[PDB]
């Protein structure tokens, strides 16, 4: 599960990610995700 759809958004807990063109990396926000944030 070291993969995503290249160029697509996903949510990781409270943080929103965009999959890299290689689909083996994501640029994500770095917010802490305390209970009820997601």
């Amino acid at each position: 599960g070291s993969s995503c759809t290249p160029g697509a958004t996903f949510r990781n807990r409270c943080n929103t990610c965009r999959c890299g063109s290689n689909g083996r990396s994501a640029s994500c926000t770095l917010m802490a995700c305390p209970p009820g944030s997601y």
